[PDB]
């Protein structure tokens, strides 16, 4: 068969491209090595994390610019995807993190004029429930952040997709790419396809498909812990959250909270460590089963400092983190043309904390692959060997 683009991966990324090629016109084919809806690659969980904020003015543009896009589609699709219950940073304002760092992005946003409040350690106890923290923690509240509903995302996407005459195909794993100067042959474990354009949005299996054409991105693989926990207290705010801290010698030091959940039953929350530590060598080294290290460094973090909730997980995941490398780089997005000889014929997304830009995304893989250009300011993040 043939497609104007094929997609490899059915996750919000390559959901969101699909929709956005079919809607323009143009013959998609998405190819899902397991299901739809999964949770074994990096979109488990019921939250995720929509902010403003980024240290990066590069960035920070994008989540302004992809605002609108979020709106649009909650109109679309008839649901309240974004749930404005606020981003809470706070710790060491100097250290630098895969989430950023609480002094620039302060200064960001003074710069770009977005509202924000200014918290010390004691406002962040009284306010949120926090105890133990040392006395010179601070940070700030955004109030216009806050949570993202997953699974309705994704519903949204793979209904828009399908309405739009998309071509999603689950149960098929994608084993090689050939790009030519006539367009991309694609073979999988059930057959062969020609594409005009491939959109590689595999999560943490890029480089499979990349080795073989003598590329390979600058990504590592992270297993990491997601719990969920009983809210004991009731408390009057419940912000997304992120305690920003220097590393120890063992691991990154960095614990976050989804905050309040609006949509599910009863009154649990989701929190995480952010460590990267343990690579993965492949994908396929995943457990599915929550780090023991990891899960003790959790709860014996909110065991002493959050004692709103009960330091004892009701349910415990994982999900796998896919970051560049370089710290100094954030995402991966753009085409292979510098990697490869017909690299263009290939749009990459290929790492970072994208969840809350999947409709930016899926627009920009459309425009790199049916119009070859996009007017989104991505330059910074073009793919890194
Ligand atoms: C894991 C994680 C991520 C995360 C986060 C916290 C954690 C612990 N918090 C975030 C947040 O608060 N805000 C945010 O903006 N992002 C956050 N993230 C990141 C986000 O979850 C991920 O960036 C995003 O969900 C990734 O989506 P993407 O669509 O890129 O990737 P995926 O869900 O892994 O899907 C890839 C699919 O491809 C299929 N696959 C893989 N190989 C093949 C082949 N060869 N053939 C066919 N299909 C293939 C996979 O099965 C998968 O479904
Ligand atoms: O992008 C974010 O804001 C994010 C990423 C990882 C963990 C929590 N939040
Ligand atoms: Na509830």
């Amino acid at each position: 068969e043939s497609y104007d683009v094929v997609v490899v991966g059915g996750g919000p990324v390559g959901l969101a491209t699909a929709w956005q090629v079919a809607e323009r016109g143009h013959r998609v084919l998405v190819l899902e090595r397991h299901t739809f809806f999964n949770e074994n690659g990096g979109t488990s969980g019921a939250e995720r994390h929509w902010r403003l904020q980024y240290t990066q003015e590069d960035l920070f543009r994008l989540t302004l610019e992809t605002l609108p896009l979020w709106r649009a589609l909650e109109s679309r699709c008839e649901r309240r995807l974004i749930h404005e219950i606020g981003s809470l940073w706070f710790g060491d304002t100097d250290v630098v993190t895969n989430e950023g760092q609480i002094s620039g992005t302060a200064a960001m946003m003074d710069k770009l004029s977005v509202r924000y409040e200014w918290l010390k350690a004691t406002d962040i106890e009284r306010r949120f429930g926090f105890r133990g923290l040392p006395r010179d923690y601070e940070g700030f509240l955004q109030p216009d952040g806050g949570t993202i509903d997953v699974r309705g995302t994704l519903a949204a996407l793979f209904t828009l997709a399908q309405a739009a005459g998309a071509t999603l195909r689950a149960g098929e794993t994608v084993t090689e790419l050939v790009p030519d100067a006539d367009g991309v042959s694609v073979t999988t474990d059930r057959g062969t396809y020609r594409a005009g354009k491939v959109v590689l949005a595999c999560g943490p299996y890029t480089n499979d498909l990349l080795e073989p054409l003598g590329a390979r991105l600058a990504y590592s693989v992270y297993e990491m812990a997601i719990a969920a926990y009983r809210q004991a207290t009731p408390v009057t705010e419940a912000p997304f959250w992120f305690a920003f801290q220097q590393p120890t010698p063992q691991d990154t030091n960095l614990f976050y909270g989804f905050g309040h959940n609006p949509w599910a039953p009863g009154e649990f929350v989701r929190c995480g460590p952010d460590f990267e530590v343990d690579p993965l060598d492949h994908p396929s080294a995943a457990t599915g089963v929550a780090d023991r290290r990891q899960m003790d460094r959790l709860s014996g973090w909110l065991r002493d400092h959050l004692p709103t909730v009960d330091p004892d997980p009701v349910r415990t995941s994982t999900c796998l983190a896919v970051l560049p490398t370089d710290p100094e780089r954030q995402f991966f997005l753009g085409t292979a043309r510098d990697l490869m000889t017909h690299g263009e014929k290939l749009v990459v997304y290929g790492a970072g904390w994208a969840f809350k830009f999947v409709p930016l995304f899926g627009r920009i893989c459309a425009d790199l692959a049916v119009e070859d250009s996009t007017a989104y300011d991505i330059s910074r993040l073009a793919p890194q060997s």
